[PDB]
This record gives structure tokens, C-alpha cells and sequence, in this order.
């Protein structure tokens, strides 16, 4: 599995991994602990496959939004920074790395869309979306436009749509409410309507996508575009005299771009959790640490206050951090896929006049709520089944007779650690080759029974445990009414035998 006594770190090949490697060598110099940095191809796909077997890196670096899913699968450890350390990062970044209310990664860098403008077409950019029409009209006579950006992808149009009160999923008390979706409220309707009216009034074109906006800006045809730090390179080569600044407000409210937080999580299967904490808190998240990474490849804006204040000597970075501080942290739940698809259709439909704004957003709202509802139900069922499993596993593994049937090696170093896991089945969508699930049926009195089966394994036996639980009517928590264990070569053992 994961080598104890050393650190293996996974980070994407587009980050400053050589800078990170140098931080590791300083860690090694000081502590004697070796740090190995790798940047495997498709690491965000590999990590869940590998960490589910107990393998993988000790530390994984990736955008925060994938981590919620990782945490659901039980792949990430809860981290434990003290308040003193948390105080060293911008408060808003900690809201990006929570699951079930708990902290599950360290924020490293921060990324958001900004307004990018051409200084030779627009020496002072507008601070307000409401300013853009009059501005475009004056620019049009000069044969140029005010603004072109990607309208095909809701990531780019969201900042305006969310400004007056739209939101993806509501975040409250350190968690998301996936059934609370803010796509069809007055605020989202107002923002999209404004966008639609920019198009109706010929100030923008519905067809405009990423490459069209990029080439339009970098050839001086339009005064402004909306884009992120990844685009700055191509602008430099274009030799446009450009500036990067705060996104325009709408109805007095800041635009709310989605914020992405590069984060470092700790593999729940790692035996080096304390070493990882030391490395991340005391070596990487320092001015010296981030600077080493940043010199290899720019991190952009960072979560660490002391170093971000150094970096803002590049005004483009100060603009990124400003938009991120006013933006919407991208929710770290898997259901964002439903959000992306539904809102993409809504915006395309509204922008091209295929549907009214109100109809478009209402359909989007309904599609997301349907997806959230099914997910929430599956989530509640799995959580309930997991509870049955946990109670059942404790009863089996503590039973002296069953341990004897299992021929447990309960010798001089104590009780054998038994393993429990679900039956192996054909894997499809959401895989899980071994889900812990129960089948359900109603009895004559309308009460649901749950039927579950799972394995308990010692070195000498793999046993099958069968249970039947009957839901109360009630004082919470279902009662087990039948539970037995079939150990190969042995007579069935009844923990509870239904009469």
C-alpha cells in the first residue's frame, strides 16, 4: 500500500510540481522524511480507483469541487488545523473544503473569472453592467464592440445571472442543501433577462463561444472580454495592451463568478497523516513554500494571506482575488453535473430566443430538483443501510462463539481484525462492486422490513451474515428481528432467530 515514513504527493502536470518537489527536499533536509512528487496523467480519475484499495498518494492536490465526491466515497481524511492556522488563510477559502460540515482539505490557490479590457479601446473599464449598452453604442461607430465573451457555457454567464440573487445550491452551516436550488428566483431571472436584452439590442451575439471571443479580443475588435487566468498567455502574445479587473456589478450587486480552489487533501488510507499535516501547514503553506511552487508555475491568487499580499504587485492577481472573494464557491457535490446540463440548456434557449427566460429557468429548476431528489433519496437509503451494517458488524465481531466459528487468530497480539464488506456484484453506473444495500418489503401491517446480507472474513473463514430488520412505529432506529451467520463448514449461528 502506501509507504509509511515517507510522503507521496500527486499534483496535476500543469501546476508547479518541480517547485513543490523543492519544498519536499527542504522537508527532507529538516526532518529526514523523504517526499516524492508525481504528476500522473488523468490523476483525478486514478485517485478514486487507487485510494479505494487502500493505495495511492498520501496527499492529493486538485480543484476542491472533486473533493466532495471523494469524501463521500470515504477517500479523504478529516484535517485538523487549529484556529491559529486557519486564521492564516482567507476565511472564505475554508468554505470550499467542507464535507458534512467537516474540513477535508487545505486551500492552496484561488481562481475566478475577471473582466479583461483593452486599454487602447477603453482606458477606464465600466464598473457596471448597466453601463455596457451606451458604451457599446459609442464603440460601434468606431467599428468595434464593447464586450464579447463565451455565451455557450454557463460557467461564463453565471457571474451575471447570479449577481442579483441566483445560486446553484444553497450553502448553510458548512453544508449544501442539494434540494435548495436558486436557478429560477427573481434574481436569476433578472440577470438572464439582462443578458437576453443585451442580445436583443444587438450589443452581443447569441452564437459567441470561447474561440470567437478569444480571437475577437486578441485582435482588438472588442474592448472587453470575460475570462480566467488560463487565457492571459494568448493575450500577451497578441501584444494587446490589456488590463484585468473587477467584474461589472448588476443592480448594485457584485457579479458572482464560480470560484475554484486548488486544494490538498489527505488520503484516508495514509499512515502518514501527521507528517502530511506538518508538511502542508509548516512547509508548503508559507511564503517560502508557495513562492517555490509559484516560481516554477504561477499559482495565480493564493489562499495564504501573507503571500497573496506579495503577489498583488501583479494587478491581474488582485483582480482575480477580488472577483473570487465576491463570487460563489463552486459546490463540491456530484449533483453539479445536473446543474451544468440544465443551466446550459436554459441559457442557450433563452439567449437564442428559443424559450422565454421564465420558461427556460423554470425548466432548469425542475430538472435540477428532480436530480437532487433522486440523489437525496439514494443518499438517505445508503446512509440507513450503512447504519444497519455497522450495528450488525459490531454484534457479529464481538460474539465469542462466532469468532470461534470463524477460527479467529485471537492470540498474543490480541483479537484478529475482521473484515466486513458487501457481496460482490456486476458493476455498472455508479459502480461499487460491493454495495452495502438492503432489499425492502411491506408486511401485512404496512411496516417495511429491510433484508441485508454481507460478508465477515477472517484469515480462515469468509462467512455470510443475513439480517432482517423491522422499522419501528416508533422510537427511531429499526429493530433486528432475524440475524444469523453461515460460516463455511459449520452449522448456522443465530444471533436473533425469528419465532
Amino acid at each position: 500500500k502506501i509507504e509509511e515514513g515517507k510522503l507521496v504527493i500527486w499534483i496535476n502536470g500543469d501546476k508547479g510540481y518541480n517547485g513543490l518537489a523543492e519544498v519536499g527536499k527542504k522537508f527532507e533536509k529538516d526532518t529526514g522524511i523523504k517526499v516524492t512528487v508525481e504528476h500522473p496523467d488523468k490523476l483525478e480519475e486514478k485517485f478514486p480507483q487507487v485510494a479505494a484499495t487502500g493505495d495511492g498518494p498520501d496527499i492529493i492536490f486538485w480543484a476542491h469541487d472533486r473533493f466532495g465526491g471523494y469524501a463521500q466515497s470515504g477517500l479523504l481524511a478529516e484535517i485538523t488545523p487549529d484556529k491559529a492556522f486557519q486564521d492564516k488563510l482567507y476565511p472564505f477559502t475554508w468554505d470550499a473544503v467542507r464535507y458534512n460540515g467537516k474540513l477535508i482539505a487545505y486551500p492552496i490557490a484561488v481562481e475566478a473569472l475577471s473582466l479583461i479590457y483593452n486599454k487602447d479601446l477603453l482606458p477606464n473599464p465600466p464598473k457596471t453592467w448597466e453601463e455596457i449598452p451606451a458604451l457599446d453604442k459609442e464603440l460601434k461607430a468606431k467599428g468595434k464592440s464593447a464586450l464579447m465573451f463565451n455565451l455557450q457555457e454557463p460557467y461564463f454567464t453565471w457571474p451575471l445571472i447570479a449577481a442579483d440573487g441566483g445560486y446553484a445550491f444553497k450553502y448553510e452551516n458548512g453544508k449544501y442543501d442539494i434540494k435548495d436550488v436558486g436557478v429560477d428566483n427573481a434574481g436569476a431571472k433578472a440577470g438572464l433577462t439582462f443578458l437576453v436584452d443585451l442580445i436583443k439590442n444587438k450589443h452581443m451575439n447569441a452564437d459567441t463561444d470561447y474561440s470567437i471571443a478569444e480571437a475577437a479580443f486578441n485582435k482588438g475588435e472588442t474592448a472587453m472580454t470575460i475570462n480566467g487566468p488560463w487565457a492571459w498567455s494568448n493575450i500577451d502574445t497578441s501584444k494587446v495592451n490589456y488590463g484585468v479587473t473587477v467584474l461589472p456589478t448588476f443592480k448594485g450587486q457584485p457579479s458572482k463568478p464560480f470560484v475554484g480552489v486548488l486544494s490538498a487533501g489527505i488520503n484516508a488510507a495514509s499512515p502518514n497523516k501527521e507528517l502530511a499535516k506538518e508538511f502542508l501547514e509548516n512547509y508548503l503553506l508559507t511564503d517560502e513554500g508557495l513562492e517555490a511552487v509559484n516560481k516554477d508555475k504561477p499559482l495565480g491568487a493564493v489562499a495564504l494571506k501573507s503571500y497573496e499580499e506579495e503577489l498583488v504587485k501583479d494587478p491581474r492577481i488582485a483582480a482575480t482575488m477580488e472577483n473570487a472573494q465576491k463570487g460563489e464557491i463552486m459546490p463540491n457535490i456530484p449533483q453539479m453535473s445536473a446543474f451544468w446540463y440544465a443551466v446550459r440548456t436554459a441559457v442557450i434557449n433563452a439567449a437564442s430566443g428559443r424559450q422565454t427566460v421564465d420558461e427556460a429557468l423554470k425548466d432548469a429548476q425542475t430538472r435540477i430538483e428532480a436530480a437532487a431528489k433522486e440523489a437525496a433519496a439514494k443518499e438517505a437509503a445508503a446512509k440507513a443501510d450503512t447504519q444497519l451494517f455497522n450495528r450488525a458488524v459490531s454484534m457479529v465481531e464481538k460474539n465469542k462463539d462466532i469468532r470461534s466459528l470463524l477460527q479467529c487468530d485471537d492470540g498474543i497480539t490480541g483479537k484478529e481484525r475482521l473484515k466486513a464488506y458487501g457481496e460482490l456484484i456486476t458493476n455498472d453506473k455508479w459502480t461499487r462492486n460491493r454495495p452495502i444495500v438492503s432489499t425492502k418489503k411491506l408486511d401485512k401491517e404496512g411496516r417495511t422490513h429491510h433484508y441485508m446480507r454481507f460478508h465477515v472474513e477472517s484469515k480462515k473463514k469468509i462467512a455470510l451474515v443475513h439480517l432482517e430488520a423491522k422499522e419501528s412505529k416508533q422510537n427511531y432506529q429499526p429493530d433486528f428481528i432475524n440475524m444469523y451467520v453461515d460460516v463455511p463448514g459449520e452449522k448456522r449461528y443465530y444471533l436473533i432467530k425469528l419465532e
